[PDB]
DNA sequence: TGCATCCGTGAGTCGGGTAATAACGGCCTGTACGCGTCCGTTTCCGGCACCCCAAATGAACCGTCCCTGGCTCCAAGGTGAACTCTGGGCGACGAGTG
């Protein structure tokens, strides 16, 4: 599933939308620490992807 | 009444073909073939009695497949805010630096 189907909010939208990051599959294939690198990373955005 | 004298029986299996003598006119005809002429056949040009036959020549024709009128009734486009990262700019502090 894309990651915006599960009805996130504005910091991941952009995140996911200028990066290019668009299905579930590679996040669930990504640990916490491969997705926590990011800059300017949220910490609401990591709450909700836990 | 033997006795020689034939006499007639029989005796296995999957390169070819090799020749004389005196014979010779003369006449008849019998069938197949050739010549010339003649005639039924058939084969092809032409005409109306008309048989018309026909695509081509005049309508509608009107329902339908094209235009115009305008009316809407809604979702895309334009209008705010604030806000939550997003980022720029800023200050603080130090231990390797001088």
């Amino acid at each position: 599933l894309p990651i915006d189907d599960l009805d996130l909010t504005v910091r991941s939208y952009n995140c996911l939308k200028r990066e290019g990051v668009h299905t579930v599959g590679e996040l669930v294939a990504r640990t916490e620490s491969d997705l926590l690198d990011i800059r300017n990373f949220g910490q609401k955005s990591i709450d909700e992807v836990k």
